[PDB]
């Protein structure tokens, strides 16, 4: 049976190998929905050149590469299986992936699912949380792609553009975050800090309008809740790099702020994505837990598991595209709503393109 | 007869006339808590005289004072009349107004309390969400007072330090976002954008770990929630003053901005506050309302009335005094964890000074 229903999982995606660093880098620094350079077709090849040698090596002290391709097809088929039996009557369903800068790419995705004859197709994007860096620039990659190839979608597209408080989504979490309290000494769980670190963003973006930290922050409630607040908790930044203002505080000020105030018994949950990676291999784990943990004096500090190959997980991918289906939803309310100060011409086209969408 | 258990009631307040501008600014430009100025004790008095004449004139704009007080009581007693009907073992109730910069200040309500010889007090901050900069200030002059009149306290001491989620609180909300959305045209009722809007903070009290806009954004998902994402929204922030980075978008810009982008219709939505002072009255109603709005060619621009004194707003308060009187909570597990960059050890004593209360 030919597949009808393809869900298409969008992510920025990770170099699989230390050899697909400097395609990753490059393909990132010659978007414009995400960056502006002078001379970008010059200096974007550069720049991708002077960073990797320094990438492939916080690649390699991770194991040799991104794991974020596996997780992602794990998930993909459980999510498919699922979907198979929850709505029979758009099945068979068949998943895509749609890395926005390693392959498979976004555009290679969408080439297939319409090889395939789709009758329908979904942007499922991987971000639970909307920032227009991240599911903004997959669907404008997606609106890109037949604007560029001159022609019109022959397949019935729509978006799950954002899930910042789904259900199953932070049952997940709770219970990764229990479980892990469980791994501390016993006399320390209640002296326990929880520190929810997402990707900072440049205040630039913030200021914008980026509905990223009122939706991350969203989570985090739901998240605390179902916790019945058991730990006091902090959301905090990481990943900001360069001279700019930030979006604060940072993961790694705080982890060194909590132990210089005798909080030495921290948890760090990644929040804003659903699968390890890089923030959590490298950056969390060995930048922060194993080095500056230790100069700091921690006692215990650890970090919920990455939701990853979780069944539960699966199970909120596939009521999602579920639920998403039989609401008939073309995209989130929210994404009917530019930022205040967008500047991108290109996001409005984007909206459009799924607002506009036949069904 | 006698007062058993005293609600005092935390705000920072506003001058009642013009002519309580000045000390309202005074008190204000002394307090450490809220900031730090070099030769802080001669520059106070200074300011407060050359800010006086601009903010009574934004008051004279209002009508000539602020009604925050008359929303307070009007609250405090429906809350009172409730109680004593909800939890007739801890009755007769009384609320106390304990305004931080503004009679009756937080110290003499203090005063007030003991000598009406209570068994109970409770320090119920009248913002929902918690900020160092409000309901940390209110609380630490609670210790302060104490720490100075050299006498321990002769009631068991409690405080229901934030409430940024409370269902009652939301229904509010709702509500009025629901029956301001009425009031535009008709035609346009779909094409409405809320603006939710916020004190904003700058971003070095933001950067250093302040509870506030998490918990704000937490309000806002749970509102939207409830009005099943009728509308598109965005959280902005409001009142920044100065040359420094504070927190954004802001209001203003992202009313501007809307209206360039052709989105001119607008509800705006304080969401960090319950009832109306000068934020409401002046900055938005007048400032962004009838003149920005004006000149950026808004279609309609309204503002959800404020929850003042409505009778639902009122059983929010009792039920929170009320669950926060039966479930013992001395705090919230969340005062437990001070900013992971917090450099004021007055924060700690605060925290202390509820966690080991006897009882
Ligand atoms: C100016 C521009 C940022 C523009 C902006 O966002 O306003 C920045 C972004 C990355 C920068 C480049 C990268 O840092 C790589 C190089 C760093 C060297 O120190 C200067 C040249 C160098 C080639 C930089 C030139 C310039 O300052 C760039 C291109
Ligand atoms: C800052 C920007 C998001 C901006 C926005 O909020 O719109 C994010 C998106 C992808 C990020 C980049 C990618 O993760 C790839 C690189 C990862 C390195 O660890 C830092 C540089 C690096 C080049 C990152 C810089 C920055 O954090 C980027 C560019
Ligand atoms: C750090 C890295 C340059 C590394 C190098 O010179 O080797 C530079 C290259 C392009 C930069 C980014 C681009 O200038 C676009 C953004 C500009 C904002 O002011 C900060 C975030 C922002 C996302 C920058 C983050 C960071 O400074 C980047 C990623
Ligand atoms: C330097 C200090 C801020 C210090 C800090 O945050 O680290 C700021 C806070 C308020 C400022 C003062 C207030 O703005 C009032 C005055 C404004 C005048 O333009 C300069 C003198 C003036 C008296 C300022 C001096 C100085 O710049 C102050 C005292
Ligand atoms: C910025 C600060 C909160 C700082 C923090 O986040 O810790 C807030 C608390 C009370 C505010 C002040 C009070 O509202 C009184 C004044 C109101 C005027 O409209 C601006 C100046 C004014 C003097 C305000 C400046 C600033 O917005 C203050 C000082
Ligand atoms: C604007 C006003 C001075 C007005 C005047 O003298 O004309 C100054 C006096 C003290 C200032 C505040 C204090 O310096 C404390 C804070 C310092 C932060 O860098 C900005 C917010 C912050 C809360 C300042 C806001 C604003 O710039 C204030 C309130
Ligand atoms: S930058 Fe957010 S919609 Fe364009
Ligand atoms: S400044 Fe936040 S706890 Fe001290």
């Amino acid at each position: 049976r030919k597949p009808k229903t393809g869900i298409l999982m969008l992510n920025m995606g990770g170099p699989e190998t230390l050899g697909d660093v400097h395609d990753f880098l490059l393909r990132l620094f010659l978007d414009r929905d995400l960056m502006t350079l002078p001379i970008q077709n010059k200096l974007a090849p550069f720049i991708a050149k002077r960073l990797t040698p320094k990438i492939q090596e916080q690649y390699r002290r991770i194991g040799g590469g991104s794991p974020i391709k596996i997780w992602t097809s794990k998930q993909g088929e459980g999510m498919v299986k699922l979907l198979d039996e929850l709505s029979p009557n758009t099945a068979p369903h068949k998943y895509y992936i749609g890395f926005r800068y390693v392959h498979p790419l976004t555009e290679e995705a969408i080439e297939e699912m319409e090889r395939d004859g789709l009758e329908r197709a979904i942007a499922f994007t991987q971000y639970p949380q909307y920032s227009c860096s991240t599911t903004g620039s997959s669907l404008n990659a997606i609106y890109r792609y037949y604007n560029q190839v001159g022609r019109k979608p022959t397949m019935k597209w729509s978006t799950i553009d954002r899930w910042p408080t789904h259900h199953l989504l932070i049952q997940c979490f709770a219970d990764h975050i229990l479980k892990e309290l469980d791994h501390f000494p016993l006399e320390k769980r209640s002296e326990v800090v929880i520190l929810f670190s997402a990707h900072s963003l440049p205040m630039s973006v913030v200021n914008r309008g980026d509905p990223y930290p009122q939706e991350v922050s969203a989570t985090v409630q739901k998240v605390m809740e179902r916790l019945e607040y058991c730990n006091p908790y902090r959301l905090v930044w990481q990943s900001k790099v360069g001279p700019m203002p930030w979006l604060g505080p940072q993961t790694d000020e705080s982890i060194k702020g909590l132990c210089e105030r005798g909080r030495k018994n921290i948890l760090l949950v990644p929040i804003a994505f659903t699968s390890d990676h890089i923030e959590t291999l490298y950056e969390l784990d060995i930048e922060y837990s194993q080095v500056l943990a230790k100069e700091c004096g921690v006692e215990n500090i650890r970090r919920a598991e990455s939701l990853n190959g979780n069944p539960l997980f699966s199970k909120a991918l596939a009521d999602l595209v579920h639920s998403h289906i039989q609401s008939n939803e073309l995209c989130s309310k929210q994404l009917t709503l530019s930022c205040p100060l967008c500047v991108n011409p290109v996001c409005r086209e984007t909206k459009s393109f799924f607002t506009s969408q036949q069904l």
